[PDB]
């Protein structure tokens, strides 16, 4: 492992992936608004496709792993980038409703998953000892890029039209393909289903319990951002532009990603899991103490803490997987962990909204968002004892 | 050399290049017409950029060769395809006059040259004994694809608009990039200018005289198609749709490409050059006997012969270069031959038009188009004597 050098170049490519994928998805809602402007001059489906894209990313990793194991990081990443580019291109072309849904959701999500998992796998390939620092740098850069995307996307959208926006996103995907072409391998590479789906990583019950804890904790991850924005917009009004929450969340999340990437490098072994546990607990608390402040003063601090803990957890995830299962079978571990997190991630916000509708208040929604992090914290705390 | 097998796959990729490049250029005029439709609702520059693109292709081969020698066929071809894709993309975006000229001409032509020369070089890499057959197949397929392009291009253009057309051409270029990624190498790979521009191939005076003859002959290549169409449209009117000439030219050119690719495989050595000489002479005659028939009956036959000879010469070119200079330095020979042909090719049609304007009749234009082929025939006839 070079521990740097050309690895840094790979890191750049890795960044250009998270950033792009996740930024083109954080902007999905904006696109729909533009579609509404084009819906006239001649139903509630935006959320369905918006969640379908990310859900497809997560659901298709259990398989992207099969490939990256067999084919390799470069081939899988390039194929995913190509599929994403074609999805965006065909979305630009077609002017319809069902075909747009199929194209965007299926093609873009599948390509995004294929281009996303090999990035983490190759990052592990190169450093293997400073993996914490590399993951922190990648997370911080990707966060900055993803935040930056909506501004330009909305300005272009207000400028001309939707198809041009899809063209711009497609060229972004093309540049991602070109960069992903740099994942130079550095490590050795009826019964067909039994060899493609060996599920050998699911032995070593420490990984099993770790994955269970992460999956349980992910059930309350996507609530306290979208629901927090909708709740501050609806309740806690009479405030000026309410942008402080978003900006502080982003800044502290980036700083926490960098800091956690750096510090995780120091802890010897499975003690790294403790870094998650702590953060997990905080997350839960930082949710349960969101609606207890009558003024925005407490909201600023709670949002700062929320973003810091989010960055901690996000950047910490992958190095722990590589330490747990080793480098040879880290791709399978990452893929199956993402697949397991797939369902709670999409099931969280819907449950929060359903509870809000049933009770009419966001209190229960935020409490139920905060509890699963604590449950996962307990499970992960028990993990390293063996 | 496999003499086939995976080489055939490469052949397919090779086809997808000529076809695309040359088809997107044969359609350039159509695009300008569409621009004229968009010029209203709010000068004579079409020919300048249309010729600039092809001229840039030819002018930049003397260098593309340097690269393909040093970097390799795959890297150079992929870079050229990427530059072409970005050129088409930015042409789709910008709505102006000077920026469109710069983008299309410079970017598209440079990318086209970069993606074009390595195709021939790799075709030589793989077969090396059936190179005649491979070149014939490539030429026939590329001719069919290039003649097919204008129909779809014009139908889409009449459908919606120009930017969508540029998007479609850009995705064509992207597919060309993906295919060009298959050029797997099979052969070993103040003073900086003296090593990058060694010009070692320009020894072995047989190659020198061959290149001189080809350059002289190319001076009268592009006249008897564009000027022939304009002359049949202007003079020889009262005829139904005048499509017989074009269709017969294309069909016989494809058939001749295939047949010459096959037969050239049989001639042992430098005797292959004779195949050019013969065809060259015919070309000249087939020009000088264009305006001597008062009815279209002779025109059909003369066009058939013209297309047959054109296919002969086009498909024959490269195998002779590989036989002459060998496989190691065939890339430099091809690149410098293309660079030398660059100037007469662009200087021919302008001289034909100038003579037509000065005299007012196409007779002198066609005579001067036919003579240079005969001069080149004489030179190439003298070539193999040594
Ligand atoms: C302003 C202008 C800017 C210009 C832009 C910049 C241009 C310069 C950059 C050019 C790029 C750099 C050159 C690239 C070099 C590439 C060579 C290389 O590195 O190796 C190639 C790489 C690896 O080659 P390799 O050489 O390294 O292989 C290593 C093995 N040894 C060591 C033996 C050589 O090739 C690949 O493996 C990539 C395969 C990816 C396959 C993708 C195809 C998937 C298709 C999916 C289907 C999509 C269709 C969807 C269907 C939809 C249906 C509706
Ligand atoms: N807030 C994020 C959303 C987001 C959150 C989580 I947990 C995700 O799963 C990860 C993340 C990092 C890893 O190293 C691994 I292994 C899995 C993903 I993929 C996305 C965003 O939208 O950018
Ligand atoms: N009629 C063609 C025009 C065209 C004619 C000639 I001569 C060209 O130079 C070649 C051709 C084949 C070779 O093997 C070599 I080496 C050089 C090119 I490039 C294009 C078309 O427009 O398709």
């Amino acid at each position: 492992p070079p521990e740097g050098g050309f690895g840094w170049v790979v890191v750049f490519a890795a960044t250009w992936c998270n950033g792009s994928i996740f930024g083109i998805h954080n902007s999905v809602g904006i696109l729909y608004s533009m579609l509404l402007e084009e819906e006239k001059e001649k139903e509630f489906q935006a959320a369905w496709v918006g969640a379908l894209a990310m859900g497809m990313i997560f659901f298709c990793s259990p398989i992207v792993s099969i490939f990256t194991d067999r084919l390799g990081c470069r081939i899988t990443a390039t194929a995913g980038a190509a599929v994403a580019f074609i999805g965006l291109h065909t979305s630009s072309f077609t002017s319809s409703l069902s075909l747009r849904y199929f194209t965007y959701g299926i093609l873009f999500g599948c390509g995004c998953s294929f281009a996303f998992q090999p990035s983490l796998v190759i990052l592990g390939h190169y450093f293997q000892r400073r993996l914490g620092l590399a993951n922190g740098v990648v997370s911080a850069g990707s966060s900055i890029f993803s935040m930056s995307f909506p501004f330009l996307i909305r300005m272009l959208g207000d400028k001309i039209k939707l198809a041009q926006t899809f063209q711009v996103l497609s060229t972004f995907m093309f540049v991602l393909m070109l960069l992903s072409l740099t994942y130079r391998p550095l490590l050795p590479s009826l019964a067909q289903l039994r060899k493609y789906f060996n599920m050998r990583v699911f032995r070593q019950r420490t990984y099993r319990i770790w994955a269970f804890g992460i999956a349980a904790a992910a059930l309350g991850y996507f609530v306290p951002y979208v629901h927090l924005m909708k709740y501050v917009e609806e309740e806690f009004s009479e405030i000026k532009e309410t942008w402080v929450l978003l900006v502080c969340i982003g800044a502290t999340s980036g700083l926490g990603r960098l800091v956690s990437g750096h510090i995780s490098d120091s802890i010897p072994g499975l003690k790294k899991i403790y870094l998650q546990v702590l953060s997990f607990l905080l997350l839960g608390l930082m949710s349960m103490m969101i609606p207890l402040c009558r003024d925005f003063g407490g909201l600023i601090v709670v949002c700062l803490f929320l973003g810091l803990c989010d960055g901690f957890f996000i950047t910490i995830m992958a190095p722990i997987a590589f330490e747990l299962v080793g480098p040879m079978q880290a791709s399978q571990a990452i893929g199956y962990l993402l697949g397991m997190m797939a369902l709670p991630m999409i099931a969280g916000p819907p449950i929060a909204g359903l509870l809000r509708n049933c009770f009419g208040d966001y209190h229960v929604a935020f409490y139920f968002a905060g509890v699963p992090p604590i449950i996962g914290a307990v499970i992960l705390f028990f993990v390293p004892l063996m």
